[PDB]
């Protein structure tokens, strides 16, 4: 391995710990490495591979640069015992603990801070010198990953400030799920734009959608929507793997995204997303669904307007084809004002494909219709807050109800940055 670009994944939840199952299968089958092995899929290899961004080397194989952090060993055992992968998500790579979050961000939080010299001792002891910076991937509906994952995004900014630290967050079901979401997700994304560098969002939401409007998406559940989800995250750290005109690390990453510094929230778009899509899809049918509110990883009533947006071609694509493409995408694409009119849309291509895939278009967009997503959030968080419901077990575990009402009045702060931005 050569040094540098160096990125620890940090699994903080259940739900993020159970999508690291395909995540980290995704990266191994697309560097061609099998996760039950640790060793190399064939000798065939490309003369370059970035492998060593997410990858450890060891003499006997190849392993994730990753810790499994979690307040509960539930989402662990569905990784060594239900999917029989201890031998890549191995020991010295947990840091658990038993008590549990009980879907309270604060639990979360607190608890975890007894975690926090342990885990900043893992990083110093085992992480090269050369780290770029750290992954957090969690989901924001409970205690754990968004209490703890807060913790672990505010701490690592603390105490490596050089380095780059980048969130892949799941949103909770607008619809259908746990009743102190709103609360969690409030506190969770405060904390957020305090302290990361870039927070891509997912929802379960947007992903339930899309089978419920028939190709099969999902056939079993969450089984099949983390399946998902770490398809599509592992799909937009393409960049961060292989060579090509989008080669990027993680500072660069934000740069092309970040253009204040409170607008760091970015929706994932990818396409194709079932076997049998990609066999009657082209370049512009991936392209066009990309830009289409649909199949954006958040539920969007619409589009917005765009600020920065990063697209990608993956796999075996006419580069001519898509020169001519961009063009015609980029009259129809509505873009914030004051956005320059050749400035709001960067496309690159990628010759690596998804094992699944012979193309794959994906799209990162700081879009101003994040305050639409961000204004029902808000609305179901001002449901409960304003009669009190729900709020007894933050109190009791060290966050105030003015605490609470804080992080949403910074929640709403940004809401209303994007809004100026959107005109
Ligand atoms: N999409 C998706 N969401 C999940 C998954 N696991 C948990 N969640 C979501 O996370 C929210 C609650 O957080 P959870 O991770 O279960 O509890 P935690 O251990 O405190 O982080 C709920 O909205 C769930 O929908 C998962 O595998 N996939």
């Amino acid at each position: 391995g050569m040094p540098g670009r160096e990125i620890l994944v940090l699994h903080v939840g259940q739900g993020g710990n159970q999508i690291g199952y395909n995540f980290w299968k995704t990266i191994c089958e697309e560097h061609n490495i099998d996760i039950r092995s640790n060793q190399r899929k064939s000798v065939e290899e490309d003369k370059v591979d970035y492998k060593s961004v997410f990858l450890v080397e060891a003499p006997d194989g190849f392993h994730p640069r990753a810790l499994f952090i979690d307040l509960e060993p539930l989402a662990v055992e569905f990784l060594v015992k239900e999917m029989k992968l201890g031998s890549f998500f191995s020991e010295d790579l947990m840091v658990l603990s038993y008590s549990g979050a009980h879907n309270v961000w604060s639990i979360g939080y607190q608890t975890g801070k007894k975690l926090i010299p342990v885990i900043l001792e893992k990083i110093r002891d085992t992480m090269p010198e050369t780290l770029q910076g750290f992954l957090i991937i969690h989901t924001l509906g409970g205690g754990t990953g968004s209490g703890f994952g807060s913790l672990l995004t505010e701490t690592l900014k603390k105490e490596f400030p050089g380095k780059g630290v980048l969130n892949f967050s799941v949103l909770p079901s607008e619809v259908n799920d746990v009743t102190l979401a709103p609360y969690n997700t409030v506190l969770s994304l405060n904390h957020l734009s305090r302290f990361s560098d870039l927070v891509v969002l997912f929802d379960n939401t947007a992903l339930i959608r899309i089978v419920k409007d028939l190709n099969y998406p999902v056939i079993k559940q969450f089984s099949d929507l983390n399946f998902l989800i770490g398809r599509v995250m592992a799909s937009i750290t393409a960049s961060l793997r292989f060579p090509g005109p989008l080669n990027m690390d993680l500072m660069e990453m934000a740069h092309n995204l970040v253009a204040l510094p409170e607008t760091k929230f970015i929706i994932p778009s990818v396409a194709p997303l079932t076997k049998e899509e990609s066999e009657m899809s082209t370049e512009l049918d991936l392209v066009e669904r990309c830009f289409d509110p649909t199949h954006y990883m958040v539920n969007c009533s619409g589009q917005g307007k765009t600020i920065s947006s990063v697209l990608m071609f993956r796999g075996n694509i006419a580069i001519e084809n898509a020169f001519s493409i961009m063009t015609d995408i980029k009259s129809n694409v509505a873009f914030a004002p004051g956005v320059h009119p050749d400035l709001g849309l960067k496309y690159g291509i990628c010759e690596s494909a998804p094992v699944d895939f012979d193309k794959e278009v994906t799209l990162l967009s700081n879009n101003t219709i994040i305050s639409e997503v961000f204004n029902r959030v808000l609305e179901r968080f001002d449901s409960l807050f304003n009669r009190d419901w729900y709020t007894s077990d933050y109190v009791n575990a060290g966050t105030s109800k003015s605490n609470l009402k804080e992080a949403r009045d910074n929640f709403d702060r940004i809401i209303k940055i994007y809004k100026e931005i959107e005109g």
